[PDB]
């Protein structure tokens, strides 16, 4: 289930972030506006570059934090709160958050592996339900 998920993607997660990512870059092009360094990178150039590889591993980091801190795939209040208030965060709107949720799960689902698929798609939805009422746009 999600709990299991969370180990598994702590188990390889530079690679598990970076694919992730690149999978919501790939799907959502125009999502670039907020990644502008990204721009005219094929995803072997990227996973070369620092900051795409410490960035992301970092978000998923704290994303991996957020879900094993949930119960039943509701995050607490104290981190909706947090991607809120981040400042790298000034930007973003919900819709952001749920492209990025919407490109984790089809992931999820194209691997030969028994993730929760329904599980991530009930996290991506309730993260957005908080972010929404801890006041992100
Ligand atoms: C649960 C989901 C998310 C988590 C846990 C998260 C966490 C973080 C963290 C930890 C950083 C700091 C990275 C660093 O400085 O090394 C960061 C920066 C950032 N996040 Fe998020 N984030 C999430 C979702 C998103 C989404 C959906 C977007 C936009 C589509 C986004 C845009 C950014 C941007 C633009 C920065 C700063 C630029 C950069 O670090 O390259 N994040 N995030
Ligand atoms: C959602 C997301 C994924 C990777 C990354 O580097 C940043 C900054 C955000």
């Amino acid at each position: 289930g999600f709990k299991q998920d969370i180990a598994t993607l702590r188990g390889d997660l530079r690679t598990y972030a970076q694919d992730i990512f690149l999978a919501f870059l790939n799907k959502y092009p125009d999502e670039k506006r907020n990644f502008k360094n990204y721009v005219g990178k094929s995803d072997q150039e990227l996973k070369s570059m620092a900051k795409f590889g410490d960035h992301t591993e970092k978000v998923f980091n704290l994303m991996m934090e957020v879900a094993d801190r949930a119960t039943d795939c509701v995050p607490l209040a104290s981190d909706a709160s947090t991607l809120v208030q981040m400042k790298q965060h000034s930007g973003l709107t919900t819709g952001n958050f749920e492209k990025l949720f919407v490109a984790l799960v089809e992931y999820m689902r194209a691997s030969g592996q028994s993730f929760d698929s329904q599980s991530w798609d009930r996290f991506g939805k309730n993260l957005v339900s908080a972010l929404s009422s801890a006041g992100m746009k």
